[PDB]
């Protein structure tokens, strides 16, 4: 569904609150407000880093 901020990895406003644990439904990255604060932080809701899973979702 559309929302009114961005998602932290494709950038399309999916999300309702920050740093809630929404999933996107575009891209698949789970909200964690940890992986967000530290980009390069593997292994948190998500397996990649934020930055890990942007370079992968532009990829495709
Ligand atoms: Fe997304
Ligand atoms: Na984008
Ligand atoms: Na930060
Ligand atoms: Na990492």
């Amino acid at each position: 569904n559309n929302g009114s901020y961005p998602c932290p990895c494709c950038g399309n406003k999916t999300i309702d609150e920050p740093g809630c644990y929404e999933i996107c439904p575009i891209c698949g990255w789970e909200d964690d407000p940890v992986q967000s604060a530290d980009p390069d932080f593997s292994g948190g809701a998500n397996s990649p880093s934020l930055n890990e899973a942007k370079r992968a979702f532009n990829e495709q």
